[PDB]
């Protein structure tokens, strides 16, 4: 079926621009996926169409109301079955493993908060996971939302051209370097090993050079990684 | 004198436009910082503008010059001191620390890549830097770009006015923040703590950092390992394990 990404946010048009850029606008023209705005300031009753207010528990911070992501959820729920994500610092940190894991939903949808954060009682009620994009903060759920999309719309064949199967994270290595042309720029030459070896050399030396860049830079994924005896001597043979 | 963050990408308009909105956009008004969207393909040079060509090892994969990349760099360079940092899974894991440290440089430059990645050759001559949004692949720069100034930017005093305090948040503190709440008292059954109705100012530090400390323990257990506990924090630690 085609994967199916409904975004809740006050800024549903952000949404809208940020997938006409990119590999990704196209798999979204040929329609392998699609992004769903949905105006959460259309799910308001009261006079002042209010989405947020001032918390409870002292001074003027904006928490997001729970009646209007409340009927939103309720909204897209009553159409088709969904499973709902609420963007939040305290959920799980999203690595690889979480786009491979969300990839298998055909129909998620995203809850983006704002200001100090979303009341938690209707996280409580609604949500079937919460998801972080990092250890830190942004000052809204709409760039969490369309990263993760990206990284897991990217997963579905058809969507990149004829390879998402040998990358960081991926392979629980970090990648080895790129180049292209010009063979000379400004004194540094692309390795000869790249110009004119065979398959194998070429594989050997990425295999070599990913090691030692994820030793260097992540050696924690080093000590996660199930290590081949071809990758094991060659981590030997950097220490 | 403000804050400057210049992106170079393909993409332009698509920074142009995520900067409209939000509190940020309002930050941006004022002239708290400024974000500089620069067209990569203005600094091609070849009569195809050639900013991506296949790359070197086989195959058709993509992965960007280092002609222009070079060029829209040490044309930032000539104009102003700046900052340069390559966008890249293998650069350092961004966290609140990274954005911290970031702060303090007055003019950022990230350089975003599409398709395979980026001409390692421009990256070793040029980056100050490099710094993975997190554990996981995008098609481009872009995003991470935009998130890192997100995250950058709203720690300027004047960005978030009364609406948010960055000074005690989730990260800032080491910690997982505790829950929030808004009107109505009662939602479909579910009553807002009374002690943030009605408690006094003590009461609800002390409710709202055991919350912190039980939520980071339950999710984050790796964040409670590495945060130096005060006294006060120690014993609602044990108070529940
Ligand atoms: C400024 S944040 C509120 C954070 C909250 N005060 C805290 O410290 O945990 C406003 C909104 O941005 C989104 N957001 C901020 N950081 C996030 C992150 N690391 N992961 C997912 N969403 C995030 C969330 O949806 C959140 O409701
Ligand atoms: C599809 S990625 C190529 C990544 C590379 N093939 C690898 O496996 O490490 C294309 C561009 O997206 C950006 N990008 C992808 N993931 C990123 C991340 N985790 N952090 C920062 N930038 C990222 C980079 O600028 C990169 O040049
Ligand atoms: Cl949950
Ligand atoms: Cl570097
Ligand atoms: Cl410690």
């Amino acid at each position: 079926h085609m994967k199916r990404y409904n975004v809740i946010t006050i800024f549903p048009e952000m949404i809208n621009e940020i997938f006409k850029y990119g590999v990704l606008s196209k798999g979204i023209d040929i329609g392998l996926f699609r992004v769903n705005p949905i105006n959460l300031r259309d799910y308001t009753e009261d006079k002042h169409k209010t989405v947020d207010d001032y918390q409870y528990g002292g001074g003027h911070g904006l928490v997001m109301k729970p009646e209007p992501i409340y009927k939103a959820i309720a909204d897209l729920k009553s159409k088709k079955d969904t499973h709902v994500v609420f963007l939040d610092p305290r959920g799980e940190q999203f690595t690889q493993k979480t786009a491979e894991r969300l990839y298998n939903y055909d129909d998620i949808t995203f809850v983006c908060g704002r200001y100090e954060g979303i009341d938690d009682r209707v996280r409580e009620l609604m949500a079937d996971e919460m998801i972080s994009i990092g250890d830190f903060v942004i000052t809204g759920g709409e760039l969490a939302a369309v990263t993760i999309i990206d990284a897991v719309a990217r997963l579905i064949p058809g969507v990149l051209g004829d390879s998402p199967n040998e990358e960081s994270f991926t392979t629980g290595l970090l990648e080895y370097p790129h180049f292209t042309r010009p063979a000379e720029f400004m004194g540094k030459k692309v390795p000869e090993v790249l110009i004119s070896g065979n398959h194998e050399e070429i594989r050997r030396w990425r295999l070599t050079e990913s090691i030692k860049t994820t030793l260097q830079n992540r050696p924690d994924m080093i000590l996660r990684k199930s290590l081949s005896r071809e990758e094991e001597q060659i981590l030997w043979s950097l220490t």
